[PDB]
């Protein structure tokens, strides 16, 4: 019966509770917020999809190796004559993600951008987490 | 075993092929593009989530009772030093949706907006599709 | 046991009864005739695989939003000394497909070609089905 | 769940990897290429379906009791305005089949034809493989 | 257990509720009334099996692309001494079928015949539905 | 999967091989021929549905307690332009039923009628099979 | 696991114990002896496959409505140097079939032939079993 | 459900497609033709059951280590009054078997006999395949 | 239920029919005869377990790449007072194995020994099968 | 999946751990050593299969109603050039069986023989275990 | 069905996505790179299998308790005449592993070697992670 | 439960016994040795992954259409203080593969290289196996 | 679900109730007490693991062929501040095992030792149980 | 089938691989070594069962929050006359456990004892891990 739900393509609504994730990193939180972690040698780039969110409704906090993204998207306002006959868009207003990074970061030098509903965060690595090349042979 | 995939929360990547949908309306297309159809008495409002898409990469076409949304989102550019250690964001570049509306529309009077990665389309109904009140008793 | 048949790769023979198909378009008919529908802005291109068919045995009819392809392929002639020890080729002689297009077409301006067993049909769209760009914002 | 895929009639795309086949003969290769082997007393006829292939893109090699068919079909070219809304045609470009014949053949006397996307190969049997009648009683 | 019912061959009684059917055409109705749709270039022929029905108890209505067949068969009359020890004949008296044709028809020129319990309906196609030959190459 | 076939309502075609039936009587034969046996005190009435059969193509034979019904229905003739897009009508031409009656009959006094595709047979009981009332108390 | 045996094609050896059969007639016996019963109006023809049986080893007995076929086939004699590396032929020597015919026969007028390992028996029907035509209407 | 078919004893009809067999030897072909291979030191004996076949309708070909048996049995001829009420005999007319022997043979010295529907073939071994005794200790 | 038999440890009796085996080599035969093939550069060593077999009852034949082992072990003789209350020893008297070797051998130079119920066969390789070292780099 | 192992015929290797056996007698031990117990009136005969064992490596101990068989078979010695490409022979070197006999025996009068890898032990019964005839009626 | 894939021995290709591993240590990354962690008292040895990798294409980075191995192996270059008929070698070019060590290391003193496609890394433990013996009793 | 093992990614250790493989070619042997066969027109290229193997421990033998690769990799040496806390590397020391090529080769002209733990073998085809082009039409 | 418990490795706690064991010997008792029985020719050695038991809390009793081991281990004493956060050690205090030996013993000459929590018992065999060598041949 | 193993009570042998354990603490290692962690306010007590281990064969190392226990138990020595007829004692010689404690410890002040095969370790907590009382209200 679990395929039957997959055949409905209700996946964005029901199947997005990000209680946990294990890939060497820990992601927890509530709501729909797809994440991409890009690791460089000197920095970390985090990409979060926040469609329908205004820049001012984003709380972006970091310390050490943990990053917090808190956001609220206003729900779709409808006049009384109007009615939602079809919707795949999640109704959850308050969403947040807590990302445990693999590396310690300098939050004082971090930067972020919000374009087209995409948040791009630049997190410089702390020197303690900057790796060093082992010379081969 | 189908739950095991749901436990991975890979739903946005794998579970978004919108081949079909039946609610009195027909939705077909390729990629991840959540839709909300809001029906008023005089118009139709369509909400599409296009995070990571620039306004210029959107093709918005309509006629009669069918609406076409075509978009391409540039993939996440990474320097050679950088590597994607974690990602839930779909990599599909070209996405489109073909929506068969329940009502005939005046495409010549339609309007659209793109804010925070959300496309909001206003489609006035054709008079032929504007309903009329039956007086009760 | 259904995999056991898939392990035989008898798929072209048994698994080609195209009774129905739902992708916003309707395909019905009998026999093996793979289809590709390419939608442009002004026209529709249909690709049909008709290996073993002579050009003269093809009936190509269209009207409105429906296209009919009727064909007969002569079966493999064998001398009495000869015998078919192995075959994956379908024996069905008369094949046809009825395709319900998403758009109304001008059958009077349509054109077709038959090369290497491939039928390519060009179907101009009726102006009533030619979509118009909604200007974004 | 395996029937569910059969109900989609995606058989030509997914179900055509001809890794092996056992009928006294060995067929191996890659792609979609239905085969019919017709055995006569003096010769062998092989029928291969190569729709969408030009005669010049066919490599036809034989020796002893093994036949190699190598072909590439150019994929469906689409203008940027055009998009493939529906397709059952395999996209694989390079296809080949290696057929192990039951009989040794004289490749120097073999002949082939390509009409309507069908390859018909005539392979005379080597005298060593031409059978002889046992007189009954 | 579903085979066990098939082993009883009670199929004509239980298994004839024609709520729906999808082949590019829509068939709905109540009772046992096998249908055959024969499509020509200029007309449509419908065959319906109405055993036990008098010609006068048939209501045959059509318009556009929809055909209605309504009939009532009188049940088997039995004297009080008589009793039905065995029966496979459906007892349903009122039967009807609503057939959605693929083509628009000229109901004003239609004709029907009733022989041996078989209804044969001739439905000329409307010019709007008469297809036209695409010239190949 | 057996329900899936029942959902197709293909029951009249596939599910009508009347190899056997056990109700105190034996029915055997080939094809689709629904039967009703009505037992009176003095006679037996058999109802057979023979839609599409001409009176002259019916062979009706009886002796003792066994009745044979043999019939052939001409298949649906179609012009070459015409094609059967949909059919639930069985194609089997030759049909027969062998009914083992519970009672011995006087075949020399039997009578039959054929109206609206229904065969009604009157079979007087032999005196040896005419039952007699036991007086109660 | 029952298919696994069918995949061995050991069916002639294991799957031929003809303990019972119900088609309005009763077949019982031991061994491999395929049967065909052909019913005419005046006679009954029985076909039995007795490969490897000499005419003199056949016992053919009949009375009333029952036919007995008893036969013994000598097993394959092998010299001590010889060994049976492969065999699908049943080893059972003594085989018999008891056929309960639907009709009473005149055994005194019956005839039989044995050619190519096939027994063809002609059994005239007793007048008591010769059926009579009911005149229709 | 596979046992249910075995309970019908339809094994000779359905379960005789001899597509393959693996015992150190390869058997392929079509139809019902039980085989026994008897290996001697100097020769090979093949037993084939061809009931209902005339000697003249047998094609017996061999070369090297492969033997071909091709036969056609005329189907059971029935007068129009006659009808096949019961049959276990396969209706397939054209049958053949291709046997890959373990040893190379001298087809020029082979002999065959046809008695009681049994074909017995004597195939002398080629000296290259005649084995030699290893002396023990 | 298959484990239940394994729990009986009846494996030597029931589970020893060596119809086939695939490891690049072919083993066929009847009875219990464990085999070990030891491949050297110049020769092949075959080990067969023939407990209860006298040296004189062994037939050891080879040619080319095939080896035949035929043996008969006399069954356990028991006086009439004696009775077999327990036995795991197979009762099969005649056993044989046909081994298809990977290499061609010189049967004229082969040797064998029989000690403690173990047959050890030395088979020199034919020069055509003696491999040659590829020099690395 | 347990049949899949039986299809490998690995039974002699894996399926021979004789931890227990219950037939009125107790058999325990390690390794492959098929046993037959033959009970006479005055004695007990035990047959053990010890292929590949030298007479001197057998420890044969008995007392009362228990018999111990301990043996070691040297493993197959292979030169470094040689390699075991195939083997069904168990590699276990040390094997033993402890047999609990149903009867008390005189170990001082017991005798044994070792021929062709078969151990035959004669165990006279103690008078206390020699049974006596009950006279019937 | 999961065993069926294991029977193909496709394990190196499909079954090597090292998303996670839990043994007191964390291993993450992409591609095929078998790892062995050898813990000493003073150092850590890591063994990685990098067949087909040149020494210069290896990026070896470490810090604290985490080790990064990044490598790219050039894919198998084939001339156009050449074709890969069989392959078990993974095609993935870019592979990496991130190993979370149980101990903190002195990356400034680490050393590595690359021989025969094996990377051996020596990682001295930081004094903070060098354990100390508890004296027992 | 078979997925549970796949979730451990123990595939390189447990799932590498290459007893057999069927793709028109035969691969047998012991241990972990991924293979790629590249077929050209004139030669055959074999790629084998032998990480951790010294060039001198490789035995490379070929003849006709069969190739033998024998290798031993020294196991990971550990000091007594050292212990293997984690390992995915197979411990098997002696590994070999026997590859049955589709073509006969000239072993006297073959060449091999060993770089980065990869063995690349060049095997010229024998003229008898060099195929010839059939001219098309 | 039974594997789920095995995945917890709670086996020492839950899975140690030694109610019975059958190997020719009988073991019964309560608690965790692993046993090894070593049989010599003249004596029996029993090894019991009694970790956490003082020598004085052991009751060791024997007679004939039965041995009793009774022990109590004081539970882990914890101060009120202390709490058991993790434990795999069984809490059962009173444990005992009753071992039925295969041989009669001289308890008056038995000896035992207790070192490192291991009880080693030496049990001389009674002469009645000392076995005697059967001379072979 | 998993219960069947539990019914054997082989749990101490098979079911003791302590690859992982999650209770806020991490336990890894090899072999059978039951653990109890007792947490006090100021210290940590670890109990390990090491039956059959001499005090000198124990390596006890700690640092920070991780404890290593390495031990080897000599296997049960048996004279050649002696044989292990029954054993539940694990044969693994080298065992170790790595325990990740919840608290940081002062290894320089730790103490251990070994009595009756039980290791009791006292680990004072580091002041950084000594908790402090929150005053309630």
């Amino acid at each position: 019966f679990e395929r039957m739900f997959k055949e409905f393509f209700a996946t964005p609504m029901t199947g997005t509770t990000m209680i946990q994730s294990s890939t060497g990193i820990q992601i927890s939180g509530k709501g729909f917020m797809p994440i991409s972690i890009i690791e460089g040698d000197q920095h970390i780039k985090v990409i979060a999809w926040l469609p329908g969110v205004n820049k001012e409704d984003i709380i972006l906090n970091a310390v050490g190796d943990t990053l917090e993204i808190r956001a609220k998207r206003s729900p779709l306002m409808i006049t009384e004559s109007e009615r939602i006959i079809y919707s795949e868009i999640p109704e959850e207003e308050e969403i947040y993600r807590t990302i445990k990074l693999p590396a310690t970061v300098k939050e004082e030098n971090a930067s972020a951008k919000f374009e087209n509903g995409v948040l791009s965060v630049i997190l410089p690595k702390a020197e303690s987490s900057i790796k060093k090349g082992i010379n081969i042979e």
